[PDB]
């Protein structure tokens, strides 16, 4: 039953606090922190992990949400390893995630433009990044899960260079979501088009010269993100279809993923 499936997912998500060692701080956000950590597995060995730290209803909602996320099983979707609820002198929820040396896609794109960072990213690799995101998003929409925060900063790079969607913002929000507050998988498609633009520009902030407060009016007048300098016309057409005014006219992730794979296969 619906209850039975939720009770199953809930049983698997919690990790004992003593099976975890918190290390150095990797980042400090507005309402949380990311720390490197060690997780002791059921086979006796320890695994390198990343721990993201963050009222009974809010904790129960967090546990329910985390249990849903741990159930995601796709190579282009981040696999949540589990959660820990620590107690202060106030509950402190902790989410256990894979340790990924290459970090977030946004930082990786910016680093590639500097001599000491990773090498210049060729077109085939940038398109492969978009294919992976489309693959993860296709999986999420098919299981009717809304991302709500799709951007290059929330996409992670695995050790084999596979991109995976994670952390399920005005310049990434669809024209109808800014006004009516309504959100569909077609709003995620809009955010995907912006993410494709971030990848093509190698990490530029969307809409240069356009302030965040004037975004709704800019879009309402038909203006959209401009085509990047060495971007293929076919690739720009794919990302432009993501920003169609009517959400119904926007393609699904499944249509977008195949359009992207075909364009990638056509590259020498
Ligand atoms: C040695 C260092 C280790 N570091 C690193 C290694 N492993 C993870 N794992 C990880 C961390 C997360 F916070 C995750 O949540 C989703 C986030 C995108 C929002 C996640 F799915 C995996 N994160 C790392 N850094 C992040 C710190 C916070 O800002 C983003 C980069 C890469 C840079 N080099």
């Amino acid at each position: 039953s619906h209850m039975e499936e939720l009770q199953n997912k809930l049983e698997d998500v919690v990790i004992d606090r003593n099976l975890l060692i918190l290390g150095r701080i990797l980042g400090e956000g507005e309402f949380g922190s990311v720390m490197e950590g060690n997780l002791k597995q059921e086979d006796g060995t320890s695994l390198k992990v990343a721990v993201k730290t963050m009222s009974q209803r809010e904790i129960e909602e967090f546990l329910s949400e985390a249990a849903c996320m741990k159930d995601f099983s796709h190579p282009n979707v981040i696999r949540l390893l589990g959660v820990c609820i620590e107690m202060s002198s106030i509950p402190k929820p902790m989410v256990i995630l894979p340790f990924m040396k290459y970090g977030d896609l946004h930082t990786y794109l910016l680093y590639s433009r500097l001599e000491t960072g990773p090498r210049h990213i060729p077109l085939q690799t940038l398109l492969r990044f978009m294919v992976d995101i489309a693959l993860g998003m296709e999986y999420l929409s098919n299981r009717n899960f809304l991302h709500r925060d799709l951007a290059a900063r929330n996409c992670m790079l695995r050790d084999d260079m596979t991109v995976c969607v994670a952390d399920f913002p005005v310049k990434w929000i669809a024209i109808e979501s800014l006004a009516d507050r309504v959100y569909t998988s077609k709003s995620d498609v809009w955010a995907f088009g912006v993410t494709m633009w971030e990848i093509a520009t190698r990490g530029m902030t969307p809409y240069p010269g356009v302030q965040n407060h004037e975004m709704y009016d800019y879009l309402l007048h038909g203006h959209r993100l401009k085509q990047p300098e060495d971007c293929l016309d076919e690739l720009y057409e794919i990302m432009y279809s993501c920003w169609r005014t009517d959400p119904l006219d926007r393609p699904t992730f499944s249509v977008l993923r195949l359009q992207l794979e075909r364009l990638l296969e056509s590259l020498p």
